[PDB]
């Protein structure tokens, strides 16, 4: 909508205070023009029709029950903006500051958020398995990190490309709440999912069998749920991506640690140069190498790291 740009104060799910960037024009409106062709915010109102309405306020305060969903889902899609513009140079999920949408309050008791091929979308969970999703930052960059991979390496959401495509969400969501730094770790979901359960996640990249995923290629699942496994199969990668990262010794084989930045920007170049939509978990294996090698020399711990963690894990 046409109007001025304004800074509201709201609670997020979580119950934290935080400003947000909205538009007035009779009603403020999560509408943040500050990044990009704006980051835009709707109320899906329960129902599954989307986007739904532009969220509207009429006094730019956001601190009631039903406005946390969309406190945070706008507030961490402008951190995620963030994270790609200054650490990639990329200017939102399609490198040209595409306009960045997403609905909250999606169906009743939804418990998943996904991006559509156009949009984020999150559900309030059913208050058991999950409260609200765009409360986790991980979520939300996982979420968003599907539309950069939908416009660059387009890995096939099935098998081993899906998996891959799986992982990429869950390193760049592990990576983006890094940048912003409030209660960061290598587990996905922590934040929303299961309320009365203390520890828990999703997934854990740092050892993906805590929730039966698997951490090595000889288990990989060879099945036709999930995509053929997609999220089940990224444990494969994600271990890797936290070896390379972190480094350690599994099943044997050690790795050199090289952290977390450089984690980051091996995997981007990887997605953004040299994956293709039929990416194996080899070829993602050879593009690593190859995107280490570019940045930092064939003769380089780097280089060095990604071989050894893939090794760990299986991938040759
Ligand atoms: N996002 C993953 C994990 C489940 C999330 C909620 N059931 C999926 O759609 O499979
Ligand atoms: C729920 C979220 C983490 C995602 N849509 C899965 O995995
Ligand atoms: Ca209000
Ligand atoms: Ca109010
Ligand atoms: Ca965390
Ligand atoms: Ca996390
Ligand atoms: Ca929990
Ligand atoms: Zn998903
Ligand atoms: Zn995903």
């Amino acid at each position: 909508i046409t109007g001025t740009s304004t800074v509201g104060v709201g609670r997020g799910v979580l119950g934290d205070q935080k400003n947000i960037n909205t538009t007035y024009s009779t009603y403020y409106y999560l509408q943040d023009n500050t990044r990009g062709n704006g980051i835009f915010t709707y109320d899906a109102k329960y129902r599954t029709t989307l986007p739904g309405s532009l969220w509207a306020d009429a006094d730019n305060q956001f601190f009631a029950s039903y406005d946390a969903p969309a406190v945070d889902a706008h507030y961490y899609a402008g951190v995620t903006y963030d994270y790609y513009k200054n650490v990639h140079n990329r200017l939102s999920y399609d490198g040209n500051n595409a306009a960045i949408r997403s609905s909250v309050h999606y169906s009743q008791g939804y418990n998943n958020a996904f991006w559509n091929g156009s949009q984020m979308v999150y559900g309030d969970g059913d208050g058991q398995t999950f409260i609200p999703l765009s409360g986790g930052i991980d979520v939300v960059a996982h979420e968003l990190t599907h539309a950069v991979t939908d416009y660059t390496a387009g890995l096939i959401y099935q098998n081993e490309s899906g998996a891959i495509n799986e992982a990429i969400s869950d390193i760049f969501g592990t990576l983006v709440e890094f940048y912003a730094n409030k209660n960061p770790d290598w587990e996905i979901g922590e934040d929303v999912y299961t309320p009365g359960i203390s520890g828990d996640s999703l997934r854990s990249m740092s050892d993906p069998a805590k929730y039966g995923d698997p951490d090595h290629y000889s288990k990989r699942y060879t099945g036709t749920q999930d995509n053929g496994g997609v999220h089940i199969n990224s444990g494969i990668i994600n271990k890797a991506a936290y070896l390379i990262s972190q480094g350690g010794t599994h099943y044997g084989v050690s790795v050199v640690g090289i952290g977390r930045d450089k984690l980051g920007k091996i995997f981007y170049r990887a997605l953004t140069q040299y994956l293709t939509p039929t990416s194996n978990f080899s070829q993602l294996r050879a593009a690593a190498v190859q995107s280490a090698t570019d940045l930092y020399g064939s003769t380089s711990q780097e280089v060095a790291s990604v071989k050894q963690a893939f090794d760990a894990v299986g991938v040759k």
